[PDB]
């Protein structure tokens, strides 16, 4: 019964791992010449992201990023590799943006570790087995988000808007890209397989996957075709 995967997501998550992976190889044969040490910190950090994407999209292609978890009432499939992705995905693409604004090393830090709260708490969530209790962690999980999306809009912004005309424009298309995107997973997940089956498992990773592929490649091709502060 239970919210039948291993099968019908394929096509989207082979098709995730391709667009992962030609966007990385994209990155990489892109990133080839390439002096200023500034600009290397982000073709560095934005060529990871894909590559993490990739490894992670393929275990759940070939099976091994896919477990069963007991909830509700039967054998319920879940993807736990989309954590070890977004785990270290995440916090890289907050790195992009603190180096864009020169965060200062306080926020960034307060950021990357409310982060890992974000991805950690959406695990627990995720693989608990007490159906109520799956809610409990997405609401704490999209309180680190908001938290999160409030200093880069709020915040970020600012420090932005006294850089270089070209950091203040570019910051803003990310930061618009980045909080709409961010701010559809929590969304994507209550509906889905990983709390109420309103929409199947295999919406849930459709969604996800074109999600993931514009906030990797997506924000990527915004951020290294632009002036990446001082560097290009
Ligand atoms: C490339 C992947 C990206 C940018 C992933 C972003 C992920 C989030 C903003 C995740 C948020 C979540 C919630 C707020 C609730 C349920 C748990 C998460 C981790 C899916």
């Amino acid at each position: 019964q239970a919210q039948i995967t291993g099968r019908p997501e394929w096509i989207w998550l082979a098709l995730g791992t391709a667009l992962m992976g030609l966007g990385t190889l994209y990155f990489l044969v892109k990133g080839m010449g390439v002096s200023d040490p500034d600009a290397k910190k982000f073709y560095a950090i934005t060529t990871l992201v894909p590559a993490i994407a990739f490894t992670m999209y393929l275990s759940m292609l070939l099976g091994y990023g896919l477990t069963m978890v007991p909830f509700g009432g039967e054998q319920n499939p879940i993807y736990w590799a989309r954590y070890a992705d977004w785990l270290f995905t995440t916090p890289l693409l907050l790195l992009d943006l603190a180096l864009l604004v020169d965060a200062d090393q306080g926020t960034i830090l307060a950021l990357v570790g409310a982060d890992g709260i974000m991805i950690g708490t959406g695990l627990v969530g995720a693989l608990t087995k007490v159906y109520s209790y799956r809610f409990v962690w997405w609401a704490i999980s999209t309180a680190a988000m908001l938290y999160i999306l409030y200093v880069l809009f709020f915040g970020f912004t600012s420090k932005a808007e006294s850089m270089r005309p070209e950091v203040a424009s570019t910051f803003k298309v990310l930061r618009n890209v980045t909080v709409v995107l961010w701010s559809a997973y929590p969304v994507v997940w209550l509906i889905g397989s990983e709390g109420a089956g309103i929409v199947p498992l295999n919406i849930e990773t459709l969604l996800f996957m074109v999600l993931d592929v514009s906030a990797k490649v997506g924000f990527g091709l915004i951020l290294l075709r632009s002036r990446a502060i001082f560097g290009e």
